[PDB]
């Protein structure tokens, strides 16, 4: 029993965690092979945040412009190119810690762990979902970019983010591992700014699954809708239109349950609608929209108490 | 910026997770150097799960009644022991990961971080608060006993965590590893329940320290109040008695944002008494209770934002 937000163990991550120093910045970056990967900003000169050219900075550096520590260890940069926004410097070692990994690119409303790093040293651990605006309510600090986000499936790192900023909102904004930012955002000061977000439906649906494995039914109702009816209420309430593949992605816990997914869908119309009168629901007083239904099976008992 | 509920990273506790069995019954271990920890309840029968008596059932086995496996690799048993409610079990190989360690028992309020595991193979990390009643709000499945709890500072890992069972609300309650219990708990199936929760006070102040060094004074009040009439308020919301002890605690965040402690605890008493009006602190729409000071310092700036 419980349900909370959970991390993948972080271990195979920390393993490839550098830091890359050029001129007076330095940040994190993470070491495959003999490659090491950074955020392309930290060639980018204290006195021209506003406006970089990275092509004409970058051919002003050579190999031994890049400075790259592993721990203690000084890895010499024999190679060095820019792929988007990320720089990739080909080092002299490979990493024996190197996991089995791919890159992948997350879409909005999936959920990663975040290895929070400093100086190339891991310093915490936590969830993110990438909210449907394309930024993540992380945890960091200055010299936090480069930091990594990542699932685990079978002992193989499926690497999905990397932090390069910070939105005046206090909200996060990074890349892929090719280097393509999530969002319209850019890596240069400027004043762009989070767009409107929205709550994730699917997400709010399946953490009401949960509860029901978990043993909760006090917010369920002898209604039903359609899924038109239903996303008028969305509407009016900010939530994500629900769409029939997002009914089909709910089929196996709806078959645990025994609840029908438009059945579910009343529930939520009426909590959104009737509040949760002082009510909680897996320990929370607010729908938790954070939590895919993949997350859902990973951590949940596949048997519901009934 | 951002403020949420970080883990330490996991990898140097991964390193040390293994697997017990002895008869039908497995779950997970730690090794550390030559020995491995397990709960005692390891060797309690299905049938008779009521009254145990360990000392009976242990002096029954012999170090080849326990098969302890890292990974693929089987680690032979040449001495047993019981202390209190863990077994010791002397492995032939001392673990080559053991890290720098220490084991310390933990108390009411304090954190730690919580690596979930089951079959000796680690599943996902995340942060708990020591409850006032002695349970920990985790999550955890059936096999997840032996599981650590955890604190990093320097490469030092303080263990202070193992657990043992669910109790009926579904929280969790374990032991240090010294196999001491947190709390009346005991090691078999009884009636017994988690006693009545408390809120953790100085942890609530100390979050309300960290909302104002990441920027937000919204709660803030021209008050003052005196030790003494801010603990009628706190015995009529079920919050600790703040102590003298207590308020010396909260001198750092005091003096990095200029809020006296008893100001900040008048801000604290009209919160609970007017509550939050709709509006969120550190995203939150309740109060939060699971951070400590430490947590705060580890993870806000040193630099508040004016
Ligand atoms: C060059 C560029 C793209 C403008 C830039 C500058 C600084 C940083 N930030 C580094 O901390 C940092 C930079 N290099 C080493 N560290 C921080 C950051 O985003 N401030 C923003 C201030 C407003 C305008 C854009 C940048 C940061 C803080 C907290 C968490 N995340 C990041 C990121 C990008
Ligand atoms: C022998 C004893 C002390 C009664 C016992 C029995 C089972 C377990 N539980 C094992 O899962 C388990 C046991 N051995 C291997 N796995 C689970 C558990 O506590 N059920 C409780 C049921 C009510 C009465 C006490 C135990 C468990 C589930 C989820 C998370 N945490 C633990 C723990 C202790």
């Amino acid at each position: 029993s419980g349900f909370r937000k959970m991390a993948f163990p972080s271990g195979k991550v920390e393993g490839c965690m550098v830091q890359v120093t050029c001129g007076t910045t330095t940040l994190n970056g993470l070491w495959l092979d003999d490659t090491v990967y950074c955020p392309r900003h930290v060639i980018c000169t204290a006195e021209d945040m506003l406006n970089p050219n990275y092509e004409d900075l970058l051919i002003r550096k050579s190999n031994h412009s890049f400075l790259v520590q592993a721990g203690n260890v000084q890895l010499r940069v024999i190679g060095h190119s820019m792929q988007n926004c990320l720089l990739r410097l080909k080092v002299d070692t490979s990493n024996p810690k190197t996991p089995k990994y791919k890159f992948v690119r997350i879409q909005p409303g999936q959920t990663f762990s975040v290895l929070a790093c400093y100086n190339g040293s891991p310093s915490g651990v936590y969830q993110c979902a990438m909210r449907p605006n394309h930024t993540i309510k992380g945890s960091f600090l200055n010299g936090s970019c480069g930091s990594v986000g990542f699932n685990i499936d079978y002992d193989c790192v499926s690497f999905c983010y990397m932090h390069h900023m910070e939105l005046p909102t206090g909200v996060h904004a990074g890349t892929d591992l090719e280097g393509k930012f999530y969002g319209p955002f850019v890596d240069r000061q400027t004043a762009q700014a989070a767009g409107t977000d929205t709550t994730i439906t699917l997400n709010v649906l399946a953490w009401l699954y949960a509860a029901v494995i978990n043993g909760d039914r006090w917010f369920l109702n002898r209604f039903t809708t359609t899924l038109n009816d239903f996303n008028l209420v969305a509407m009016k309430y900010n939530y994500e239109p629900l769409t029939q593949d997002h009914v089909d992605i709910l089929g196996p816990l709806s078959a645990q349950t025994g609840i029908a997914v438009l059945d579910m869908c009343a529930a939520l119309k009426e909590l959104l609608q009737n509040g949760m009168n002082g009510r909680t629901i897996l320990g929370s007083t607010i729908l938790e929209d954070e939590f895919t239904p993949f997350d859902v099976v990973r951590q949940c008992s596949g048997v519901t108490f009934q």
